[PDB]
């Protein structure tokens, strides 16, 4: 029984609280290396005969990657503290690990050995907006989207053509024409738009900002946000606007005023600054976005600053009643920050739903302290390389989100935000070669995953386009020139992923068959409510054998409706090429 | 090649900023299963030729415990920005880990795939005072060190046999007394005192508190202390206190107040009741210390509460300059009160050491938004077990001493409060057989360690008893009954390491052997600075060869001054039973 591979640590995804009376404790062992696995625990100060009183529960497997077993163990400390030690029988031997070590037996003498999680408290308890793991996202990059009332900058018409419109110039959106067709997603189903920046800026994209507390013009004004706001929640439609503070534009006052002055500028100490006579020759003498002088990173850490941004955070969460923030390039700002920043606008509007923008792992965040959530990107990263570009086998498609879900607590999971792609990546469709077949597949896996899923305005009606800046293309209003079948399938999975709980709030549980490296089959889970999914990811027809439940009384499809009884010990599904099949099992 | 055993994550021990520009990042592996490993890193931004410009240094191995070996990579990232990732050599086999996974191949098409540290901010660097690193404690538990105006309760005056007296009752310890024996202190070199709870309360020890503003009587008063304090500096000696928050007293006020309303009383909500009914019959009805009745729990989360403890805390170190909080039982509460309690205190007074008592891990605490640090109580446990119960053997006591310290990131270890004995753990003479000869052996190993060692009050002049409250017998003042020679080394020991910076904040290396139960040899080295340590834990003479580097020159014995030419590929020491030496290896 390998012991380089058992492990568990009191903190993170390991051990943490899951609601403000059960504790969740995860343990990591080798793949299959271990039989059976039981919780040791019992209250910190429960002694009796001068020996620790304790008992002792099973852990269950709850998955695994391509290397490491998961066992979780779902707790309530009697008297809300804890002591914990692990055992595990895998055969003949028989270990018991504790922060001390591993013991033939368990050693009782003394709880120093274990494991502790001292108080369970509520306040130090994670919790996202309970909302958001119902929403359904649909993103809306503002100036390609829809012109309404032409407030727009003097520039290029509607779709300049069939392949290539857009360089780095404007079409016109705005506002308005988010709330012109606001029926249009109202009827695709969402529930939840978030815009990207809107702020005075002068590009076609608003991130170079030049005044935070302003609307650009050319996308509107106070009443006209005020209205699609009014409009959205009206119809049960959530906003999440787009925070740009790891950075200012080229155009922000005070950053203008430190070339007006210098040394003498009385916004210095608002930038990080090396060599004061500000020169961008090879590259900025100063800290930059990436090394985009025109964007010139701002200091958090500035009092001043802090309280700059803290009000606009709040100031529109306040003033228009917004719904949430995206945080962008969040991970470049000290978690200090971050901390004051929850608290302001939570203490305003608690239903904020806070999402940041970190590429890689995120858990030094999704502490509790600070975001809410984080873009699920190594999720993204998975299903397209799986229904994509095809690159990874259905097993190690399984391995990877197995890995990236057992990273981070239960709950900081079932608030994760699941987009398969934005404005900085390439289209969905050209990225499968426009074979919607697949497109059709990656939003099933999607939209029947548990987290907040997250719709790129083009890719439901089949909108094609490469890289930046080609992914903005004007949104197609032409009936005729966008791909209904498509927008028929997100529309009906999404209504799906609406009265099916365990679509959309269940654990994911894979069938997977390190054989069928082309057959995946996964199943939700709530309770009662139990969904299977089955994907023959090839190009010829298939026959995939489906695990039907004893406990089963009714098998019905989702899709055509038809709903037999369930009966056989397995049920051989045959499906065509790159197709698919949601079956809702019963019960008696 | 095992993968089970290789990890990182970039947080906590693992990634951290060790100051203001400079990055440690440690990895994780089997022991001996790696001959080599690289640090493959560079920019996030840094680009040509569509593949990202990464560079490579490599790692060195800074040890390793029982099943895995630890390396580490000091890395002065430019632009404060990094994506990295590990690579691995062996025997042909040449493995490449990311975040994303393993590979025969490092990536370069995207940065994704790496581990990433985003910014190097600042002020989320750890940062512990720097004095603690410099000193030696003394702790004093009031009523049982010197008696000076007896202002002291009515009960037995001084002892009765060599460890008869103490059952859970006084003798007259008072401020005053401490004052009148610093001389005896400063002599001795320690250079901070950490005294017991001295607040208003009715128990020989003061956690029982009644009253967090009001000094207990039977101590002393305001006046007395100030002087203490204003005395304690001149002589360059830090004065540390305990604060008990957890809980407070069953003659606390507010606490009072409920007993004779309860659903009425204004404090209803201070602290943590479940019936109403209020009573302490089988056991409290709410949430009291352990199962202490007269020692309920407080509502760090009330925004009261917070406000009451916050000022105790601000206020003592405004009136009486103290020089830091012991918070007792803090693991037991809330992080974000942690949070709130380290600005007001580090904004009134930087230097202010806070102390926290956490037996266990404490890795969520030394995140550097609450604690300083912790009781190194993990160390003291191996230590004891090495030494005077000599379980282990001169590996396992190698190990265990590499995973606590490779489970921290180092500057959090440079500041551990490493204790071997209190009020609460029986006197290590006691423990030690009544065997001197093993306790200076402690006191070596303690005071050649890097952290903030700390003697208890007796310890030095080998005081005797076991559990509470058998360590806390009276002072013994009578030269003729206080071992001179255990003092005599004590003393020479601390002025060793007051004088020789390895041994203070160095860091330390095991030579020894395998097959080796009772020979520890060690080195603690800084810059140019090397001083070694060989211990015969072996109750017989002894031989222990001792390597000598090239460039040394010198070999100075610390405490006979001896000194003779290098010269050499080894040198072996004799050593008498339970015998010790310390060279100091000067080098030209
Ligand atoms: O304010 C409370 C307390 O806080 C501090 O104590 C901390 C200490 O600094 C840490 O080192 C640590 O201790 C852990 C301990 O070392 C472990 O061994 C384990 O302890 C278990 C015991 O081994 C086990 O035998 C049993 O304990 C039973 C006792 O044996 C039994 O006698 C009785 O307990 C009575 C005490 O013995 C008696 O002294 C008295 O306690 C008061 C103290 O005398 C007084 O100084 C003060 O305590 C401080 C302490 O000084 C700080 O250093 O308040 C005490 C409260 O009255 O009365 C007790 C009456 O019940 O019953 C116990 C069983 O309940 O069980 C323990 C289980 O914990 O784990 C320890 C936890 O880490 O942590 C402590 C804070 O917990
Ligand atoms: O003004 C600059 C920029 O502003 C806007 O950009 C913002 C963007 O819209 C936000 O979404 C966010 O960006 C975050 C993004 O959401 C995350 O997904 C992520 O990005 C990672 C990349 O996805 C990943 O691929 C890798 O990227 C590396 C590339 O692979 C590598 O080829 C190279 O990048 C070069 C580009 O390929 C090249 O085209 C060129 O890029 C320029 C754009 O074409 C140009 O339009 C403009 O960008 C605007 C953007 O359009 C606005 O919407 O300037 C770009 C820079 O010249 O040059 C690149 C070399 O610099 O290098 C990258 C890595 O350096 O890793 C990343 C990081 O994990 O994180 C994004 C935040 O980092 O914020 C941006 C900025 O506000």
């Amino acid at each position: 029984m390998r012991k380089e591979a058992i492990h568990h640590r009191s903190t993170d995804n390991f051990a943490y609280a899951y609601d403000s009376e059960t504790l969740h404790l995860r343990l990591q062992t080798k793949k299959n290396d271990v039989d059976h696995v039981e919780l040791l625990f019992g209250d910190p100060y429960e002694w009796h005969d001068g020996a620790w009183q304790f008992q002792t529960m099973p852990m269950r497997k709850t998955g695994s990657d391509g290397l490491f077993d998961y066992w979780l163990a779902e707790v309530k400390p009697p008297y809300r503290r804890l002591r914990y030690g692990f055992v595990l029988r895998a055969g003949g031997e028989k270990l018991v690990y504790t922060e001390k070590g591993f013991y033939h037996e368990a050693p009782s003498d003394d709880t120093a050995y274990y494991f502790c999680f001292p108080f369970l408290h509520r306040v130090d308890l994670f919790q996202a907006p309970d909302w958001v793991k119902d929403t359904v996202w649909y993103q809306i990059f503002p100036e390609r989207f829809a012109n309404g009332n032409p407030a727009i900058s003097p520039k290029g018409a509607r779709p300049w053509g069939s392949e290539d419109p857009t360089p780095t110039s404007f079409f016109g959106g705005d506002l308005q024409g988010i709330i012109d067709h606001l029926d249009y997603l109202a009827d695709l189903g969402i529930t939840g738009i978030y815009l990207t920046p809107i702020f005075r800026a002068p590009s076609n994209h608003k991130y170079d900002t030049a005044d935070y507390f302003e609307i650009d013009p050319h996308f509107g004004d106070k009443e006209t946000l005020k209205t699609l706001v009014k409009r959205c929640h009206e119809k049960g439609i959530r906003v999440m606007l787009d925070a740009v503070f790891n950075h200012c534009g080229y155009e922000f006052a005070p950053f203008q005023d430190v070339l007006k002055n210098g040394a003498a500028s009385r916004y210095k100490d608002w930038f990080h600054i090396r060599e004061f006579p500000l020169q961008t020759e090879p590259r900025p003498n100063y800290d930059t976005f990436a090394f985009v002088p025109h964007m010139p990173k701002l200091n958090t850490a500035h009092p001043e600053v802090k309280r700059y941004l803290l009000d606009v955070a709040t100031y529109w969460i306040r003033e228009f009643d917004i719904d949430g923030w995206r945080l962008d390039v969040a991970n470049e700002i000290d978690h200090q920050f971050w901390r004051e920043f929850r608290q302001a606008v939570k203490a305003l509007k608690p239903d904020v739903y806070i999402l940041g923008l970190i590429w890689h792992d995120a858990m030094p965040w999704l502490r509790g302290d600070q975001f809410d959530a984080v873009m699920n990107y190594p999720l993204a990263d998975a299903a397209l390389r799986f229904f994509a570009k095809e690159d990874m086998s259905a097993s190690e498609f399984a391995d990877r989100l197995m890995h990236v879900l057992h990273s981070y607590p239960k709950q900081v999971n079932e608030a994760a935000f699941n987009l398969l792609g934005s404005h900085d990546t390439p289209r969905l469709l050209t990225v499968c070669g426009g074979d919607v077949r697949k497109v059709k597949l990656l939003f099933l896996f999607q939209l029947t995953f548990t987290g907040s899923p997250c719709i790129y305005y083009g890719d439901e009606i089949g909108m094609t386009g490469g890289n930046d800046p080609e992914c903005r293309k004007c949104m197609v209003w032409d009936p005729e020139k966008q791909n209904k079948e498509l927008y028929e399938h997100v529309k009906q999975l999404i209504a799906l992923r609406k009265q099916y709980r365990a679509l959309r709030r269940g654990d994911v549980a894979f069938l997977t068959a390190d054989d069928e490296v082309n057959h995946l089959v996964y199943a939700k889970t709530d309770g009662n409510e139990t969904v299977m999914i089955i994907i023959n990811r090839s190009n010829e027809a298939a026959e995939i054998p489906m695990p039907i439940d004893a406990r089963g009384k009714w098998l019905v499809n989702l899709l055509t409706g038809e709903r037999f009884a369930a009966e056989a010990e397995t049920l051989c599904v045959s499906l065509p090429p790159y197709g698919f099949v949601l079956y809702a099992v019963e019960s008696w």
